[PDB]
């Protein structure tokens, strides 16, 4: 879903994740791996370079583009919008 940009399911999983103790919390997990995934791929300079609307200008958009689904479907919530944020300077520093 999270590649799809499905957000209606995303968020419709959010509100039944919500209910237990951590839920939500192993959903960080996923978004931190989902995060440092799309990370990795984009800092890791190769070839003749990427296309600024993946790496140069698109890197600071990853963050954007999870902030897109932290909004539409995880109601802006304080644990993905304080936890995976950490994953972002993670391979941001690799710059």
């Amino acid at each position: 879903m999270l590649k799809n940009g499905k957000t209606e399911d995303l968020g419709c999983m959010y509100k039944l994740f919500s209910r237990v103790p951590n839920g939500l919390k192993t959903m960080c997990e996923c978004m931190s791996s989902y995060l440092r995934e799309q990370g990795k791929a984009l800092v890791s300079e190769e070839g003749e370079g990427k296309n600024p609307v993946d790496y140069i200008q698109g890197l600071l958009d990853l963050k954007s583009r999870f902030d897109r689904f932290l909004l539409e479907s995880f109601n802006n919530d304080r644990l993905f919008k304080q936890t995976i944020a950490g994953d972002f300077e993670y391979f941001l520093n690799l710059n």
